[PDB]
């Protein structure tokens, strides 16, 4: 049968091609619009709050060598996801690769959880990713690129109060499954990548709710902890690391991996 | 050290113990609250609209041999489902077992999934779900057990335009393995069993839509498919086959089993 | 369609069965056996070595109410395995439960692993169960159940110097799936169950090579380690939890479970 | 923390690498060793029988601009592999990336497996690549990557007939997820990749082996089956969709993946 694609390293090239990474801004998301660049692809960049951050990497990736824009969007926000498809598409003519990367974490005895705060991160996490999906269908390429933001907590089985945020991104590890199927009439691969504790904002923020006891550990302990309780490579995971594998996602080595979720983590058991 | 309970058959008896279904007018849901009685238990039936059926259950479980009582609540109504919980208590005294039934199907290719349909979906399935379970957990009994309703397309590979609906049950198996920890401060056991193809309004109402030109089958032709199909046991799904595995985790028998889920179809490959 | 089956309590009566116990003078297996037989079943009790142990609980199941019979076969010995069987029948008459239980355990680096124990352990792990299995089969009553022996380290993440043992143990996970299928046309159901520490000899013997750092625990620290490290229901699971699960799959009740994993640990997480 | 290797395309480089394709003569191997050499790596095709066709892949690589050279052994013989290591290192003076591709099939109800046919498939499949992996070990340089060959069929649920095969694919999952810890004291990975029907002499072969009344199947039928059935993006698989997958892994961009399975299926469900 026929080869799909280039034969040699011209299958890893993602020159010329246009994506789409929701709050990218800052964290994993800066990274995979700043790597996704560095690879020849021209970055459209959302942000819901951080438009500095926004725009400072749109000008790195332009001094990098790629063209990029920002679009203002909150994916909470079903018409907000619309419009910024529709901008998204006239701005540099199509659309590619599509990263649904935004996300928020939260912690909470089962007890304590409240429907307002469920509302809120299921919100986000798991309405905003499928219509963002289902935006993404829409305006895709035929045989363009879908990536769900996922996370190890979808199928961890020892981290205490965590049910909501655990419950938000497991069911993304679903959707990837389905729309694998119905968005397949596009030639359109789904698939999530599910890292497992990258340093960002987020990990700053609430790493020690992970940490049995770590209320007490300071900046390097935490780091001490993740490198060795979580990884036998004995190293903290970076936002380059989830950001070199959507960059294989997204190129032509990926055409062949789809409906799969693609384990980030250094050997992690949480 | 110390055997958690007595040996022998006595560890398979249900009889003493106060149950609760949601759901349990129709369907497996009421399989479920009549086997569980017929192992001597005290069902309470909570329904939403089929008041009728509801009693009607409730007359057959007295005929049986057990106490019974339905409680009315809309699981997408959180504080319905607050209600329900306090009056449950107070009917026999205590809580030992709650069966998280509920549940509604739904069927689209994404491009054809509304924000309002998404929500239909989620807010029971989902969300009504978690409401259920943290309000069995304040009133569960120490050593009670709490069972959601998951399904086959939680894990499927094959089901197509079913995305919304198998996000919603694929979150239900995350819930399940977080619950299990903090759940289990009262010694509550959380499992999910999920069905494949059982033979209830539901099957008669979408079963079409899983078999690939069905249009035209006639119900006879739709329960040779599902029975040839789906199983290497040959046979179509009954609610009985749920219930009955229902009865092992809420017995003593289940104790050790835990943040699991029970795939119940006989065989199948979705 | 037609009820499969009793309703009610009867449906977890084993009485009138005859089941064959692979390695049943000791740990899990001896109690699967004096468990069975307290349900009402014919225990045919196999041996390697343990004669002494094995008459032993011969005496006890008639004592206890059952009548049981102990054969001897090296699992590991195609030929034992086939004479076993031969044997078995003709003592009650009828197979209709087969719990593939014997096994052996191993730890070592990989670099540090001889073909010789290698093939030491998958023979008896892996090979032996295989033809267990596959004479099961031939000799089981239409309707009868085959339950495979595997292990939480099938799935684990993290237990180093482990892959032999955790590659046996894998394959039967496997096993199971495939033999759900092909033993189906004589309505033989095929399951795995996948315990997680369990106190028995070998846990005495082995399991401080689970504990980082455990070479000074004492045994009363090791299973406060393994109560409060493996299980959220901080306690030790017992040969009994086992042996509670293996009843419920050989019952009428597991008559729609088959080709399943059900991992029998207090929620653990390895 | 300090980023993990060189930023942009730079990363996806495997220029300089020296790589052990075991089975390299023909099918997926052939084709796994062609593409590594196209993206710079000096392949050492090992091949059993093929003589002719090993000889024929390294004269193909040298013309494509890359060093190569062929070792025989077989790796059903422990002795064969730790010679073709020892031969392997002086080649090329290193060795950084390791493919345990050789395999065979094999198809038969569970009644009908003999011995022989089980340690036949046993000895190649499961026995050889543990030994393959433990010289690799001791061989590899600090960084290095091993990577496993498995199937579908190590998850597949409806494939009858199938035991012996599916069983020794899916204990090489689990010894992924414990060699990455062991082999991480040399920082390499361990991955599997799990491809699902790809062209190449065994499926031509055995491919109606799969197909549901296939003996009638002419050669372009069976790829219509294929193609449909087995992936929503209708198309048979490549020996070059599982190749590129392999040089990801193989490249810096998979350093934080490991101890994974990667299903390189068209998004097939068997
Ligand atoms: N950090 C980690 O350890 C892991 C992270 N993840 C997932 O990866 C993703 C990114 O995580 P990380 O970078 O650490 O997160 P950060 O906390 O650093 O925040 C990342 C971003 O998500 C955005 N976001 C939040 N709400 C919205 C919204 N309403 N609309 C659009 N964007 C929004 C933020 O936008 P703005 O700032 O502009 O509001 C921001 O751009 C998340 O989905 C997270 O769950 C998964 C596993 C691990
Ligand atoms: N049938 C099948 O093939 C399978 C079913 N399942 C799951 O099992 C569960 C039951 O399915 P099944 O019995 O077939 O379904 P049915 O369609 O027969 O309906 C079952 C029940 O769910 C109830 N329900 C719906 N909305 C509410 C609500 N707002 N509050 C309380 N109860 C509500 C109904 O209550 P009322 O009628 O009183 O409104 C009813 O009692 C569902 O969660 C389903 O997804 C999973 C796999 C397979
Ligand atoms: N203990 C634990 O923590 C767990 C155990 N398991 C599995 O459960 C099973 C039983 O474990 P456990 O009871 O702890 O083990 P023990 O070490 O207590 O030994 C159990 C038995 O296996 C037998 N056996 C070994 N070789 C043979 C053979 N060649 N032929 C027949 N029988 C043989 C022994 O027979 P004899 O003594 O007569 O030679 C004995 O009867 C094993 O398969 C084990 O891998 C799985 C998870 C956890
Ligand atoms: N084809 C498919 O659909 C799929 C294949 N796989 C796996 O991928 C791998 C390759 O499959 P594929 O290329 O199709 O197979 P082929 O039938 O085309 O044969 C591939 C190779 O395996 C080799 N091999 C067999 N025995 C030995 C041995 N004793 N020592 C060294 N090499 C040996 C052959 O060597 P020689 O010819 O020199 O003897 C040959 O080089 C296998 O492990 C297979 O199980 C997994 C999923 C799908
Ligand atoms: C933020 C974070 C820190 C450490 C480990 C994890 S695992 C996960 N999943 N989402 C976020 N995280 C983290
Ligand atoms: C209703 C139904 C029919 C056939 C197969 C399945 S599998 C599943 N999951 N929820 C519902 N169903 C069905
Ligand atoms: C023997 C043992 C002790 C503790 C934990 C485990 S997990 C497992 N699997 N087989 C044996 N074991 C053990
Ligand atoms: C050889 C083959 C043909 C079709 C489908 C599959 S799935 C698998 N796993 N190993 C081999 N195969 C095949």
């Amino acid at each position: 049968d026929a080869i799909p694609g280039p034969l040699g390293p011209q299958s890893a090239s993602l020159e010329g091609k246009v994506a789409l990474v929701t709050g990218a801004g800052r964290g994993i998301g800066r990274e995979m619009a700043m790597e996704l660049g560095r690879r020849g692809c021209k970055v459209i960049v959302n942000y819901a709050n951080s438009t500095e951050s926004a725009e400072e990497v749109v000008a790195a990736i332009k001094k990098n060598g790629s063209d990029a824009a920002c679009v203002k969007a909150n994916v909470g926000v079903v018409e907000d996801i619309v419009r910024m498809f529709e901008e998204a598409v006239k701005i540099f003519g199509k659309l590619d690769i599509v990263c649904s990367n935004s996300g928020v974490v939260s912690f909470g005895h089962v007890k304590d959880v409240t429907p307002e705060e469920f509302d809120r991160v299921f919100t986000i996490n798991t309405r905003g990713q499928f219509f963002v999906a289902r935006e993404a269908y829409k305006h895709l390429e035929i045989g363009g690129r879908l990536i769900l933001m996922g996370s190890i907590t979808g199928q961890a089985k020892a981290v205490p109060k965590h049910a909501v945020y655990s419950g938000s991104k497991g069911a993304i590890e679903t959707f990837a499954r389905c729309m694998a199927i119905d968005m397949a009439d596009k030639k359109i691969t789904v698939n999530v990548v599910a890292p497992g504790g990258i340093k960002t904002d987020m990990y700053h923020a609430v790493c020690r709710e992970y940490i049995p006891n770590g209320e007490n550990l300071s900046n390097e302990e935490v780091d001490e902890y993740a490198a060795v309780q979580w990884s036998p490579l004995r190293r903290v995971g970076l936002p380059i690391d989830i950001a070199r594998v959507v960059c294989f996602l997204a190129s032509n080595d990926g055409g062949w991996v789809t409906g799969k979720v693609i384990g980030i983590d250094g050997g992690a058991c949480m």
